[PDB]
């Protein structure tokens, strides 16, 4: 859980959603969330909304604190 | 979309959301979303709330930035 | 409403929701919850996370401003 990827995808599971729930909510492509959950995308460009969707600090999603 | 009225609109339709539910969400008066869709009210009260309800940045709703 | 479990419960209930779905929208046991509503914790652990599930801000639901 010390990637990016692997915290995005232990907290969208957490709070019990699917890639395409997240995608809605956050308003960005499903292919977005593959890419960052995969590994792909070290930096996302929606790191915010993303953040917001998955009602925890930014911060605390792109670095782990 | 570069008015407020607009860019909520845009982006509540892009969370497929109904001005309703934006209203629920955010704990805000309904006639409070269509007049600020409405292009009415051009300073919201609740804006921290309604961005909130919409996963994005108050900032960038208010200002577009 | 001028208590932390007080502003907590009063938000849920505005949102129309239970402390279950609370839960799960905050990543947060249903049990840490109770005790924030039933006034025992008064310095909640993971306050931003359920924040933003409620969407307001942390520092109006800890100190009411």
């Amino acid at each position: 859980m010390q990637t990016l990827s692997e915290r995005l995808k232990k907290r969208r599971i957490a709070l019990k959603m699917t890639q395409t729930e997240l995608a809605t909510k956050a308003g960005v492509k499903q292919q977005s969330i593959q890419l960052i959950e995969a590994g792909v995308t070290k930096r996302p460009r929606f790191l915010f909304e993303i953040a917001m969707a998955l009602n925890c600090d930014p911060v605390w999603l792109q670095y782990g604190t």
